[PDB]
């Protein structure tokens, strides 16, 4: 069987609704190392050590605007941490830098008696999200980290748009009316750069930049995909692949491309 199974079998409701199997617990960092801030949150009951994902605001932006996506994946077996940045004001290879030191506290923390995430991480499984600066800090953390399990940033942006050496399983969610990060400027140059990797984009129809903050209202699609991909790409739990794989077929979605996704025999 799979090690890294967690939880009951997923149907689309189960992922859909606000809140996973596990329940959940958080805590703020003490001392943040190489970062600014951070909120862990955990599942108390998720019955085997889990994977570790770092989410990372925008510019100007702090954890509030990315903040919800802590329980919705840590209830369904992820310890996430959420980030604020050394300053508001850094760019997309700091917030990388950021991002990647979260995940590396969080391994620290696995390994510090007092920690309420005490040994409940598998610090060889993790996955990086962003919003914006932050979504392109994620896809260089994948480039520069091949062995991540996935990324899965929304509206993302970067300097470059040439992210062909990611091999790592990216979902990108795109904001279709994003008047910041243009989706044919930023957020879909960036997925046709890659060409290595199991890969999605699915762009939320009507969507301003923070289609995918909290707040939002397609917490129900976007959140079943963003659990479905982390599952199926953090876990290898196949049970996860069509949820990962398919185009939703949904009128809320004005975008959608994927590759690489599925298996074929
Ligand atoms: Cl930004
Ligand atoms: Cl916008
Ligand atoms: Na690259
Ligand atoms: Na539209």
């Amino acid at each position: 069987t799979n090690p890294y199974a967690r939880g009951p079998n997923p149907t689309a409701a189960s992922l859909e609704a606000s809140a996973g199997p596990f329940t959940v617990r958080s805590f703020t960092v003490s001392r943040p190392s190489g970062y600014g801030a951070g909120t862990v949150y955990y599942p108390t009951n998720a019955g085997g050590t889990v994977g570790a994902i770092a989410i990372v605001p925008g510019y100007t932006a702090r954890q509030s605007s990315i903040k919800w996506w802590g329980p919705r994946l840590a209830s369904h077996g992820f310890v996430v941490i959420t980030i604020d940045t050394n300053s508001t004001l850094d760019q997309p290879s700091s917030r990388s830098s950021q991002q990647m030191a979260a995940l590396r506290q969080v391994a620290s923390l696995n390994g510090t008696s007092s920690s309420p995430i005490y040994g409940k991480v598998d610090t060889a499984r993790m996955g990086v999200m962003g919003w914006s600066m932050g979504g392109g800090g994620s896809l260089i953390s994948a480039a520069n980290n091949p062995s991540l399990k996935a990324a899965a940033p929304q509206a993302p942006w970067d300097s470059s748009t040439n992210f062909s050496s990611v091999t790592v399983p990216t979902l990108i969610f795109a904001c279709e009316n994003d008047s910041i990060a243009p989706v044919n400027s930023s957020a879909l140059p960036i997925y046709d750069s890659m060409s290595r990797n199991a890969k999605q984009f699915l762009e939320i129809n009507g969507g301003s930049h923070s289609c995918a903050n909290s707040g939002n209202s397609n917490q129900a699609l976007i959140g079943k995909k963003g659990v479905a991909w982390m599952k199926r790409f953090m876990d290898n739990d196949t049970r996860y692949s069509t949820f990962a794989c398919e185009n939703p077929n949904s009128t809320r979605v004005s975008d959608f491309r994927t590759a690489n996704c599925s298996l074929e025999h």
